[PDB]
């Protein structure tokens, strides 16, 4: 009759039930929440919130003060609407803009009543029952329907049928539904004592012989509502469906007050008709329930006509009101919540209070059962009635159906909006996780869940791990302008790359792409005598092994840090991790100019390959030296004086280079006066004279390639500063760059200036960085594995506030979403001052 | 796009306007109903209600103690729910368990705040704002949708949206929609003064320079809605078409009460799409319009952008809140009445306050202009776009277009719950009847209006005419178990039955079928020697023609007041007035036995033209005298002494009957004695010795009859008592009944202890009601006119309770449905005591 609407979320704050597991704590062991009127607070009893007067206001941006003129019950519902979302897994910013609607039952204003018994602009917006809807459409930017219903103790059923009808319009895209009622100001507990309604006893007694009225209680839920088509189409969990709903006046009763039979009966006959559903097919019906002696025999008399005669089992009913209380304008969403945790449980649980029939009630006549014990529930799919009946005769009935191998290393990403608050949300992650619960879910999916069904709040973490208890531990200790820059000879190491190569297939195929072109290259005209290999072997060869002794001769160094740093720097964009600035130091300048578009693959693959095979023909005899010491102290006694400054890496650190025995003698004159030196691990004496008789040979090379302006901006470590399109585009520049002297920390000191907060070096191990501080700074890839150095970086910058795509990270897993804690608030005491 | 919904109805209660007529009055002239606080009762100006302490509880029902705790809110709102269905031509008793649905907006509990600044029952129900919606369905019986909604500013305007998607579901029929705000607590004040929206002068500057905020006001209005396919086919009056309506929210707005421009757009461009209607073709818009610097020129911006755009001609626009104040929650539906009004009157109102365009609303470049005075309005159909939105950024706009000889003598039926109210309400309609508008009404419209389209309520006056003049002055001057007893010989009169046969086609026709079958038998057997005429024209020929004197002669007397009895019994039956028991005097019995379904037509006229004919072949020297005496005395007399008694008429009322000079023997025997007496006009002694000789040939007759069971009870006169099945299906019955006294006291008797509380004579005058009176009593038909003295008899059964079919007298009328006064209420104060 009408499409089918699906809950794909819900949310609770009801007496002992601070959310949906406890609910379920508290109903499957048959416990009532009834109790006396606490402390700071028939009507001496009711089911009470532990607090009403706390409140996260700092995660909403409300103000102490805004907050303390501001109704507990506009307060709660935006707790329930963050965590229904959350249940559902939708990240709430992405709703920013879109058709959600908000539809909430609401019939009481004890906050107001409070304030009214020094007047300021905040008790405008505190004190009306509008904004406990439109705060909510306000805060996630909702541009669907948003509105309050008073139908008093039907509101929060009629709210979910308003919100199926507006989805089934296409008028909201995406609703929350349900209401809110606290029992705060003492003036309502009298009027509800003089109408006489409450039972002195302070319980529900709910078809029972006691029924003497009913017991007071207060609190809140929300369902997440989309229809079942569009949900199914995107993947959304389905916690239940909503087959039809219903709303109806009793009309002509004995009194204003006296319910009806006749409405009742007509209002199931309609709704079950539309939802297309026999009285055998229906397994459990939600009373409205509240233990009255003139209401429980009309609500069984109108069952038992509809649903009870159709049948050869008795139909079993109850009423969590004999768990929690009356919550009168709140009582209809708690009775769903407890219908769609029975169905997705398949459980049936106890109706408290019962023992003897009411007399008035003949239940074998009827063909109804109370429910008195936890039990399973199977076909008679399953389908749950809910009733919810307002003292102004608008009755609503809603009938619900239950629903119709990855990363080697595992991140976890945790945040919050305040560092005690991520203490918190890593505390309840690793309690859950360790739970039953936690053990059914894979820890593959608890990533994938975390990655992309949570918020990225303020403050981040990143635990990585392979297992379960190894993230778990690192979550119990938790509780207690980009500007890239390449590495250059002297970072490589034997098996660079392996263990990327091994763990990550963008990674594989970016650098195999590489591999492929350089080997051709190196194939043609090799840089060992006889060598027509591959790259990825010399490379991925064990330390001391042949293949790895090659690694270290120039002409296989070169291409080997080029293709480690091109990989490395694809896999970086596919996990959303691009630079705003690059630079390297000498040959990973090419990787800078390859990834800036300067030079495309095989152009950048000739000229590394030709830079370093023509340096590998240079004859023996060169030599570098690093000296702790200014570029003017070593220029002003080189000048005094084969030798030259290759680099100038700090305001103190030059190396040094050309012929050793001249080396040498700079050397022992540094040492001399106390300085740090270091003989650098080099076959050549790389930007010093001897590369002089390369020049011409490697200008023949650089002037058959094409050179584009930079798409990036590109540091150059020739000049030191900024390069102009037109500097990087001649093959002049290319020449210079081999001979002269790397400007390095004029590089770092020049995109500093630029902006640039956080550098990250791009290369296999950590040389550009010590130099950087020594000049934020992160080695891409340092003791440990390539993938563990490289999550604990890119950990990092997301740490430090970069947008990491942590899905991409999952890609091609079969991922399930899966259930996690919702939000830790960090609620405060937030009142009137009398 | 959506299913057009028929606006069929509307009330409202605004400030200085009571009703429709009254708002269009203060709209018209260009008028201000803001003023300042009342006696009674930025902030010291406001639009207000002349009393909002007083209310007809007596005429819902309701104690004068509920009513003193009730919102006047709910005590407004039955009020308009009862005057919405009376503007409608609605009977509310014909929607008695029906699908009326109820949707109001209500954002305000001032009452409430009231009585928590001695705790009863009624406080509960009286201070519930559910009850607003509630208590109107349960007054009406109504098993729609009933419910309250709070969006606070648009709360009346989202109320109809709801109503319409009601109405389009098919969950409810026919709809009551709107809203209501009353400004009764000093508390509600103060909150609005201390948020400082108000206007320090007390205006609404709509779209003008002064714009400084908005002054308050107080009131509300229903819509009664319907599909407009629903109202073509009941004929209802429709006001105006909703097109469309739409709501959403301001989503992330600056501030949480700052408007959206995109929100508002967004709305408009939907709202009109799904209306299908293009921005030349809407011809005003109605403005939330509330005067402040922020929101005047966010929603001149909107509308510019969506509406003005597409134009050619400026947009006229304007708000009633220039006119009446900020009715907060019943803003909107303020808006939409006078939309609707403007609909019907074909004509554009000033929007007040204006003079100066806002220096942040470019008029010229959004294509809009204020309308400053009144003028007709035509094509650019007529389209209106009404706007609502709330401070918490729920908006709501709704497109509305406007909608796409009878009796000689006239019956003006008007009824009340009390004397008080009937004297009210015959002034009122007085009023009216005399107006510009009463004057274009038919005066058949407005009787068929009164008699179909109101409640017939316990004190009722029928006023009858021949026009306006003479039906106007007969209010002016009322402001300031039927037993039927069918008339014997002697009640015949000259023209007898010719002017309801002029009057009444049911008459006409039920009288040529009798006369057709009695001419039959009259031609064969004629009781003038020669005859083969018409009866009716015996009985229709003036005083002292031949024709006419043909008429005393007993062989067309019985069959002429047989015709007359018959004729008039069936068209009473066609305005549903019927006996419970029936009774006739000597020949009036045949016709009695006759509608009690004893005989045939063809049997009753067969019995009583030889009844007739047998009796006027008697010879002369019969007589009859009426004495003052009682039976026993007469019977005394008669057995100490050709003569007889003929009837038993009183307890000292006795006709004598036999030879003539016997009949005188006795009459001067009672005049002797100072009795009175009096010679009957007859040629024959009726019931006596004198028709002996015509009884077994009237018995031969009597025995080719078949005679049935009555279906009605009938009193014999020959037993004086109830009688037998048995009794009156004998031969024999007839023949006795021909020879012995009628014991017609005996009879009225018999039918008072059968709880006959009105007798009514069938016949042409009085002569068996005085009889009755000797022993309630009308006379169907007595100087006047048959149709004037009928009418007059048939207003004295309604007027005492009987339910007359008053519809049924305007068969065959092309009724016109026509805008009657609504219900003059009787109002008293009802408040709390502090
Ligand atoms: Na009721
Ligand atoms: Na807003």
């Amino acid at each position: 009759s009408d499409e089918p609407i699906a809950v794909i979320g819900l949310s609770c704050r009801l007496p002992k039930a601070s959310g949906p597991q406890e609910l379920w704590q508290l109903l499957d062991d048959g416990a009532s929440a009834v109790t006396r009127v606490p402390a700071d607070r028939g009507a001496r009893w009711g089911g009470f919130l532990d607090r009403v007067d706390t409140f996260d206001a700092g995660f909403f941006g409300i103000s102490p003060r805004e907050a303390a003129a501001m109704d507990p019950q506009q307060r709660l519902v935006l707790e329930l609407s963050w965590e229904a979302l959350e249940g559902a897994g939708l990240v709430p910013a992405t709703l920013r803009d879109t058709g959600l609607g908000v539809f909430v039952g609401a019939a009481r204003d004890d906050y107001a009543t409070l304030y009214r018994r020094a007047v300021d602009h905040h008790a405008m917006t505190g004190l009306h029952r509008s904004l406990i809807a439109n705060r909510i459409s306000y805060a996630l930017g909702a541009h669907g329907p948003s509105m309050v219903v008073d139908t008093g103790q039907s509101s929060s059923l009629v709210a979910v049928h308003l919100a199926c009808e507006s989805l089934r319009r296409g008028e909201s895209d995406i609703a929350l539904a349900g209401g809110v009622n606290l029992n705060i100001a003492a003036e309502s507990a009298r009027e509800t004592a003089a109408f006489g309604g409450l039972s002195p006893d302070g319980q529900c007694f709910t078809f029972d012989a006691r029924a003497n009225g009913f017991v007071r209680g207060e609190g809140g839920g929300l369902v997440v509502l989309k229809t079942l088509r569009r949900a199914l189409a995107d993947g959304d969990l389905v916690h239940g469906v909503i087959l039809a709903s219903a709303v109806n006046n009793d009309g002509p009763s004995d009194t204003l007050t006296t319910p009806s039979r006749r409405a009742q009966e007509s209002l199931l006959t309609r709704v079950y008709r539309r939802a297309g559903v026999t009285p055998t097919e229906v397994g459990y019906v939600e009373l409205h329930g509240t233990g009255t002696k003139v209401g429980d025999p009309i609500e069984a008399a109108a069952l038992g006509a509809v649903l009870g005669t159709g049948r050869d089992t008795p139909l079993p009913v109850g009423s969590i009101k004999t768990n929690i209380g009356h919550l009168e304008g709140a009582a209809g969403i708690a009775g769903l919540i407890k219908a769609l945790l029975q169905l997705r449980r398949r459980r049936l649980v106890p109706s408290l209070n019962f023992s003897t029939p009411n007399p008035d009630i003949p239940l074998d006549a009827l063909n109804l059962r109370v429910q008195q014990e936890s039990a399973p529930w199977a076909t008679p799919t399953l389908v749950a009635g809910v009733s919810s009946f307002g003292m102004g005769g608008t009755n609503c009935h809603v009938v619900v159906s239950a629903a119709p191998s990855g990363p080697a290393l595992l991140p976890w990403v945790v945040s919050a909006r305040s560092p005690q608050a991520l203490r918190d949300q890593a505390g309840r992650l690793a309690a859950w996780a360790d739970s039953p619960a936690g053990r059914e879910a894979s820890p593959v999916d608890i990533g994938w869940s975390l990655a992309t069904s949570r918020t990225h709040f303020e403050y981040r973490a990143v635990v990585s791990g392979s297992d379960r208890d190894e993230l778990v531990a690192s979550l119990r200790a938790l509780a207690s302008r980009l500007g890239f820059l390449f590495s250059g000879q002297g970072s490589q190491r034997a098996g660079m790359g392996r263990e990327l190569y091994g763990a990550f297939p963008v990674f594989a195929e970016a650098f195999d792409e590489v591999c492929g072109v350089l080997d051709a290259l190196l194939g043609a005209l090799p840089p060992s005598e006889g060598w027509a290999g591959s790259l990825r072997e010399v490379m991925f060869a064990a330390e001391g092994t042949p293949d790895s002794e090659l690694l270290d001769r120039t002409g296989f160094t070169q291409p080997a840090l080029f293709a480690f740093e091109v990989a490395l720097f694809r896999l970086l964009e596919s996990w959303g991790v691009r630079p705003d600035f690059v630079a390297g130091h000498s040959v990973g300048e090419i990787a800078a100019a390859h990834v800036a578009g300067v030079l495309s693959l095989a152009d950048a693959c000739r000229l590394v390959a030709a830079r370093g095979r023509l340096m590998q023909a240079l004859p023996a005899g060169g030599a570098m030296v690093a000296v702790e010491a200014s570029e003017e102290e070593v220029a002003a006694h080189l000048a005094g004086e084969e030798v030259g400054i290759a680099a100038v890496n700090g305001p103190r650190s030059v190396v040094v280079s050309g012929a050793e025995d001249a080396v040498e003698e700079v050397a022992e004159h540094f040492a001399g006066l106390g300085r740090r030196t270091r003989r650098l691990r080099v076959s050549h004496a790389f930007h010093s004279p001897l590369m002089d008789p390369m020049l011409e040979d490697f200008g023949r090379v650089v002037r058959g390639l094409t050179f584009d302006a930079p798409r990036l901006p590109v540091v150059s470590n020739l000049t030191g500063a900024l390069a102009s399109a037109d500097e990087l585009c001649t093959p002049e520049y290319w020449v210079r760059h081999v001979r002269e002297a790397v400007r390095f920390a004029d590089g770092v000191g020049w995109l500093a200036g630029l902006g640039v907060s956080t550098f990250v070096e791009i290369g296999p191990g950590g040389v550009l960085s010590a130099l950087t501080q020594e000049c934020g700074v992160v080695a891409a890839v340092r003791r440990r594995a390539e993938p563990v150095a490289l999550l604990s970086a890119v950990g990092e910058l997301f740490a430090d506030g970069y947008p990491v795509d942590w899905t991409a990270y999952f890609a091609g897993w079969p991922a399930a979403r899966v259930e996690l804690p919702t939000y830790a608030f960090q609620r405060s005491r937030h009142w009137l001052e009398n």
